[PDB]
RNA sequence: UAAAGAUGAGACGCGUUUUAGAGCUAGAAAUAGCAAGUUAAAAUAAGGCUAGUCCGUUAUCAACUUGAAAAAGUGGCACCGAGUCGGUGCUU
DNA sequence: CTAATCGCCAGCGTCTCATCTTTATGCGC
DNA sequence: TGAGACGCTGGCGATTAG
């Protein structure tokens, strides 16, 4: 029948759709209502927008599975420590791990003992003031040589096992050599001995050993250089320090006969470099490296253990038994002197916790930095408190030991206190000398990355792969686990695949075979630019064969370009040279036989990155090398992965034989990949032997995007489907897809808005202009253009000698330098600042040869001083090379049309796919449907062009009123120019030469298709008049057709009447997407005990009376409840109930014993109503409303302004802020005072549509009041603030807002006890298809 | 070459809740005046069967009619108009 | 004696390792 | 070798209103 268009505007949040006929008209149609409303029919119209919730990424689940695992693990080292103790526990206290489980359990809820450790209240006392901490009784038993309980050393140990540290030091730690001044002294030695000059450098000795300071990481090996003076930094003796420091060596040039020495001390490549490094270097160098060694240690220990290390074993210990010490000290210091000083604050700050104060900071919530803060005026005040006041300056007042910054304590200490205990109590205890390993290995174990999940297969997320059936044990972990295969499929399981065969792994990028089909089915034959011979393309295999060789072969360098003269300059073939370098034998690879053999070496080395991963690797490929060659093998690494399959080429027959013009001399890999006699038949049999029956998800899944727009591609396909459903099954004619824009690029711009001031400043520094003392660096300036230009030109012209500065505005103007074939850039880059005079003389260029000639010099000196970029200095000198050529005209085409982001060509590639289905007879596609992909510029400068202003605080009907202008521009473009199909339509198009077919010599005069550009710009044939750059204006005809046929395009006169009736068109289908709630359970805080009722438990027995726990439960969703309830009387009740998240799976088990359970009685089975989140309801006079919970209501109705207010608004708040021609802001200025009147009709609106649905009187009357008030105020902000009165009227939740300066507080409707009366919507995705249930004939 | 984003794995330090760490003196008490604060146990989504040193907050989801599910199917057109859609004519 | 309204509240910091895309863009020339 | 913090919207206790 009839033939029509769709356009769309995808977007984050909101997808818009409309359909229009070939005259731009929206059609409407009678619709069928179901239910029970007696209204069977009802009048829609084809436009309309969906509304949905954001995607989130798996960043958050992820992050709490890791604390999930972690959790676990704890907790299985725990039951290791139990099951191991259990034994001897037995005959000392058999109940004591009872005691240590049921310790969260209240008295009348315990058994046993309500104590602990020891059972008895003295004995448990007494523990209590021997040791006030865990690190008092640690201590001890580091030191004291007696024999202890068994209890003891067991509460001990579980500490240290519990609480480990990191692991991001390699090796071992000794932390006798605390000593940074006998280190540094020891180093100063060494180098004294070492060094041919007697002293260490020019600096000589000053004890300068304070180099702890405050962060200044490299600064030490940077700063003591500066204090060290000598051979600084590049010499030997500043590579040392930074190695010590922990910095980057260079040893390869620095030190001497050193090849390549870069090393780390914490990395685990330490001393397997250096045993290389040594083996090049003298012993002179050797001696020097472990006082290196110790000097690092020194420097890393000393932030955590400041004590003398001549004391004991446990410096960690010493440093938290002398911080108790302290804090201590100063506790009573400060009690005695506040009651000596100020006895009216003691009780604020040691009673009450809702302060700061000493009382706040144990028993509250407070932190040592607000403690701090609020303790500082106090002392400040307060006398006798210098050296508090120091401290507090240092933060060492009153530490705790459970600190935040303990996390840098690495896991060496602890293993040696640990040590130090089992060293000391072997003697007394025979198991507990006969598991110290174990202990040992307890503590130590950590499972490695590449190993994953220990799971069985029942776990989406694991590859892990088992050599034996049994219990993963720490004990035994080297001999159940295959740790090569499990580091193979941690690599091989997140790689890609092959495009032409998706069933084949890819090859190693720097693997032989790889290099062997670069330089062979490449650079060859015509690939090569002369194939050594006169003749540039010739068959000649066995010369090629030679070259190969000879020419690359022993010979890949720079030189390959000289060299293959005599007999391409990409190919480098480098992994081969590699193997002559390390192995020095030529035979292996010569052999073809050995080629799997590098392959497989080439492999293993892009594979693994361990050292000790690749040594047992190799190990099985011992036979034929020996240990020189081992060692200098396992220290090279490749990296990176090919595009190719292996069985693409030597499966497939080869592939390999038959290029390089042993088959055809015509690059005979592409030819044999289309050739489909023998090799392109079975590559389309594998890509049709994929099960893509849901290839939709599939191929929406492999997008490269958010998740926040791969929802909405999918809402876009339904939404087609749909429209091409309702539209009587006939598909369209023309698809037009925009991609919105993104929404956080502003706020990020305005937050990098104050990177102009800095480009200005530095502009001018390197200028040396003394201009820049008469203006601020302020942001202000930087926002206004006019500003930002005048600080840019550096107060002078940009298109004469005269000067300009900030004098007047008026003075100056703001012309583009390239209006010649209209671009339309309104960027800084075409932006040009200068006086009234106008400078120039012609239209093909805004500057002249004159002014280029006169300010060439100026323009290369503001190049030169980075004031001028690149592009403008060429577009200003441009008029010397003659103008814009046609080549300059083509790529302004090509840039206004074709897009570049790459998810577009996706979604139209997806939607062509679904809807072009036919081949012809040829097997060709038969493309009835044309899907365009638009910019969003054309769209925004149509409505800039012709007053089609939009607000978007005023309603939702925006994103339809985007898809319906997306729809007219992209279909006028499409009638207009057929021949430019090839660059913004999706599909398979010849391309034509831009420069030669859409250009003209003048006025675009001539035959057919030298009338299509004289003028670059695209959106030309809609006005009715244009202007060049100079002051002639040049009409158009009225009717705009087609060149090659007489098909009417656009007509001025009716189609701009049409596109204002649709955009004045009160009745607009807006939908907001209902969606089951899913998440978290509850809100994750823990709370303390009350008698309330809206706790949740926190395990099966927890009673919150006695233990607290959660509150705020998450609904899913509501269902609709009829019963009869007793009142020792039963009344029948019609009430909603919640089912949150936590019970869903409950209630779905079976709802009849879940409401039985719930208090409900004789319920109907067949009235229960399920009513998901943004249900829609009646109600009366058009009141709706959405169900935001079981108790909570939302609007739901749309407020349909007129377009002259929306245009009215938009001219008012930008009052100061439109870019166009001074003749034309006048204009807009009177436009807008001349309708002063409006507000008043607007806030009348306003308040009629209030009083209707919104029903907020109190709101309302501050809203008007504020209004009253404030009427003197000038119109701008008066406009301004009415923006912000819409969110009274908005849909969806409420919300606050501000009227100058009143805050109107939201407004909620907190009831659902209206809506049991009232009229159900279920509607479809487009909202055309309904289903309207009365809820009052219910019961 | 750098930056960003999306995935997956292994670890650390805190925090929050109950319990243990005997408070003293004066009254008939209500309450007042003193002393002490630094630590430890357990839990960290309730739980599940496939019983693993696994899994549990991502994606997907109007109504009705079939089907265990996957999945499939269900709604006339034209013309005047417009306050969230109405009216008229033809037809089934 | 129950229902409507006002004010408050929301678990958080760090490190190591691996893979893939997409968008600017520098060096050489 | 670094930007700086809000912002959101439903639940809950305490208070007022009819």
């Amino acid at each position: 029948d009839k033939k029509y268009s769709i356009g769309l505007d995808i977007g984050t949040n909101s997808v818009g759709w409309a359909v229009i006929t070939d005259e731009y008209k929206v059609p409407s149609k009678k619709f069928k209502v179901l239910g029970n409303t007696d209204r069977h029919s009802i009048k829609k119209n084809l436009i309309g927008a969906l509304l949905f919730d954001s995607g989130e990424t798996a960043e958050a689940t992820r992050l709490k599975r890791t604390a999930r695992r972690r959790y676990t693990r704890r907790k299985n080292r725990i039951c290791y420590l139990q099951e191991i103790f259990s034994n001897e526990m037995a005959k000392v206290d058999d109940s004591f791990f009872h005691r240590l489980e049921e310790s969260f359990l209240v008295e009348e809820d315990k058994k046993h003992e309500r104590h602990p450790i020891f059972g008895n209240i003295v004995d448990e006392v007494a523990y209590h003031e021997k040791y006030p901490t865990i690190y008092h009784l640690r201590k001890k038993l580091v030191d004291s040589t007696d024999k202890a309980d068994l209890r003891l050393i067991y509460l001990a140990l579980a500490h240290m096992i519990k609480f480990r540290g990191h692991f991001l030091i390699e090796g071992d730690l000794n932390p006798d050599n605390s000593d940074v001044d006998k280190l540094f002294i020891q180093l100063v030695q060494t180098y004294n001995q070492l060094f041919e000059e007697n002293p260490i450098n020019a600096s000589g000795v000053d004890a300068k050993a304070i180099l702890s300071a405050r962060l200044s990481k490299s600064r030490r090996l940077e700063n003591l250089i500066a204090q060290l003076p000598g051979e600084k930094k590049n010499g030997l003796f500043g590579n040392l320090i930074a190695l010590s420091l922990g910095l980057t060596p260079n040893f390869k040039s620095n030190f001497d006969l050193a090849e390549d020495a870069k090393l780390q001390l914490s990395k685990d490549t330490y001393d397997d470099d250096l045993d290389n490094l040594l083996a090049q270097i003298g012993d002179q160098y050797a001696d020097l490296f472990l006082a290196a060694k110790n000097l690092s240690d020194a420097i890393l220990l000393s932030d955590i253990l400041r004590v003398n290390t001549e004391i004991t074993k446990a410096p960690l210990s010493a440093s938290m038994i002398k911080r108790y010490d302290e804090h201590h000290q100063d506790l009573t210091l400060l009690k005695a002197l506040v009651r000596q000083q100020l006895p009216e604050k003691y009780k604020e700050i040691f009673f009450d916790q809702s302060k700061n104060g000493y009382a706040g900071y144990i028993d509250g919530g407070a932190s040592q930095e607000e403690f701090y803060k609020f303790i500082k005026p106090i002392l400040e005040k307060m006398d006798g408190t210098e050296e508090l006041l120091v401290k507090l300056n240092r933060e060492d007042l009153l530490r705790k030991q459970r600190t935040f910054d303990n996390g840098s304590i690495p896991h060496q200490i602890h293993l040696g206190e640990l040590h130090a205990i089992l060293r000391r109590q072997e003697d007394f205890y025979p198991f507990l000398k006969d598991n110290r390993e174990k202990i040992e290995k307890i503590l130590t174990f950590r499972i490695p990355y590449y190993v994953g999940p220990l799971a069985r297969g029942n776990s989406r997320f694991a590859w892990m792969t088992r050599k034996s059936e049994e219990t993963i044990t720490p004990w035994n972990f080297e001999e159940v686990v295959d740790k090569g295969a499990s580091a193979q499929s941690f690599i091989e399981r997140m790689t890609n695949f092959d495009k032409n065969l998706p069933n084949e792994k890819v090859l190693p990028k720097h693997s032989l075979l790889y290099e062997y089909f670069t330089v062979y089915n490449e650079l060859t034959k015509v690939k090569y630019v002369t194939e050594g011979m006169r003749k540039p393309a010739f068959l000649s295999g066995e010369q090629k064969k030679a070259i190969v060789d000879l020419l690359f072969k022993t010979n890949r360098k720079v030189t390959v370009k000289q060299l293959k003269e005599d007999y391409r300059f990409n190919a480098s073939l480098g992994t081969y040279h590699d193997l002559l370098k390390i192995i020095k034998d030529k035979d292996f690879l010569d052999n073809e036989e050995n080629e799997d053999i590098l392959e497989d070496i080439v492999l293993t080395l892009t594979l693994f990155e361990d050292r000790e991963m690749i040594e047992e690797r190799l190990k099985t490929y011992a036979h034929l090398f020996d240990d020189k060659v081992m060692k200098q093998l396992k220290r090279r690494r490749y990296t990176g992965w090919g595009r190719l399959s292996r069985k693409l080429i030597n499966g497939i027959r080869t592939i390999l034989d038959f290029l390089k013009s042993d088959g055809f001399a015509n690059r005979n890999f592409m030819q044999l990949i289309h050739d489909d006699s023998l090799t392109f038949k079975e590559d389309i049999q594998k890509a049709q032997v994929s099960g893509q029956g849901d290839s939709l998800h599939e191929h929406i899944a492999n997008l490269a995007g958010s998740p926040a727009i791969k929802k909405g591609i999918l809402q876009t396909v339904k939404v087609v489907d749909e429209l091409v459903k309702v539209m009587g099954r006939h598909k369209p004619e023309n698809i037009v897809i925009e991609m919105a824009r993104e929404n956080q690029t502003t706020q990020k711009g305005q937050k990098n808005s104050r990177e102009r001031m800095k480009r200005i400043e530095e502009g001018i520094k390197e200028l040396g202009s003394q201009i820049l003392k008469e203006h601020p660096v302020e942001n202000t300036q930087l926002q206004n253009e006019k500003l930002y230009l005048y600080y840019l030109q550096n107060g002078r012209d940009m298109y004469v000698d005269q000067e300009l500065d900030i004098n007047r505005l008026s003075d100056y103007d703001v012309d583009h330098i390239v209006p010649q074939s209209f671009l339309k850039d309104d960027s800084i880059d075409n932006k040009v600042l200068t006086r009234s005079d106008k400078n120039r003389g012609k239209s093909d260029n805004v500057p002249s040869e004159e002014v280029v000639k006169k300010m060439k010099n100026y323009w290369r000196q503001l190049l030169n001083a980075k004031l001028i970029t690149q592009r403008k200095f060429d577009n200003l000198t441009k008029a010397e090379r003659g103008g814009l050529s046609e080549l300059d005209k083509a790529g302004f085409i090509k840039r206004q049309l074709v897009e570049t982001r790459q998810i577009t060509k996706h979604v139209a590639q997806i939607l062509d796919s679904r809807m072009n289905t036919k081949y012809d007879e040829n097997d060709k596609l038969i493309r009835e449907v044309k899907v365009i992909t638009l910019k969003s510029k054309l769209v925004s400068d149509f409505r800039k062009d012709f007053q089609f202003y939009k607000v978007r605080e005023i309603n939702n009907y925006h994103h339809a009123h985007d898809a319906y202008l997306n729809a007219v521009v992209g279909t006028a473009l499409i009638k207009k120019y057929p021949k430019l199909e090839s660059e913004f339509v999706y599909g398979d198009y010849k391309v034509y030469d831009v420069r030669k077919m859409i250009a003209k010599s003048e006025q675009e005069i001539g035959k057919a298709t030298a009338k299509y550009f004289f003028y670059s710009n695209i959106m030309n044939f809609f006005k009715t008049e244009i202007t060049l750059a100079n002051g002639e204006i040049r009409k158009r005809p009225l009717i705009e057709t087609n060149g090659e046929t007489g098909e009417i395009v656009w007509d001025k006169g009716r189609d701009f009447a049409t596109v204002r009736k649709v955009l004045s068109m009160p009745q607009v289908n807006i939908v907001k997407k209902t969606e089951v709630q899913t998440g978290g359970f509850s809100k994750e805080s823990i709370l303390p005990k009350r008698n309330s009722d809206k706790l949740i438990a926190r395990k099966k027995d927890w009673d919150p009376k006695k233990y607290g726990g959660f509150d705020s439960p998450t609904v899913a969703y509501s269902v609709l409840v009829v019963a009869k309830v007793e009142k020792k009387k039963l009344k029948s009740v019609k009430e909603l109930l919640g089912i949150t998240i936590m019970e869903r799976s409950s209630f779905e088990k079976n709802p009849i014993d879940f409401l039985e359970a719930k208090g409900y009685k004789e319920v109907k089975k067949d009235l229960i109503i399920k009513l998901p989140k943004y249900s829609l309801f009646e109600l009366e006079n058009g009141r709706k409303r959405m169900l935001a919970s079981a108790g909570e209501l939302q609007k739901g109705n749309e407020l349909a302004l007129p377009s002259k207010y929306v245009n009215f608004l938009y001219l008012a708040s930008h009052y100061e802020k439109l870019k166009g021609s001074p003749e034309d802001n006048e204009q807009k200025q009177l436009f807008v005072e001349q309708h002063k009147h409006y507000l008043d009709e607007i806030i009348e609106q306003i308040s009629e549509f209030s009083k209707r649905v919104i029903l907020a009187d109190a709101n309302l009357d501050k809203v008007l009041s504020a209004y009253n008030k404030h009427r003197d105020k000038p119109i701008r902000e008066q406009a301004e603030n009415i923006i912000h009165l819409f969110t009274l009227t908005n849909l969806g939740a409420p919300a606050a807002f501000k009227y100058f300066d009143t805050t109107i507080d939201r407004k909620r409707y907190t009831s659902t006890k209206e809506v049991l009366d009232a009229t159900l919507i279920h509607q479809s995705i487009t909202g055309l298809y309904e289903t309207r249930i009365d809820l009052s004939q219910l019961g």
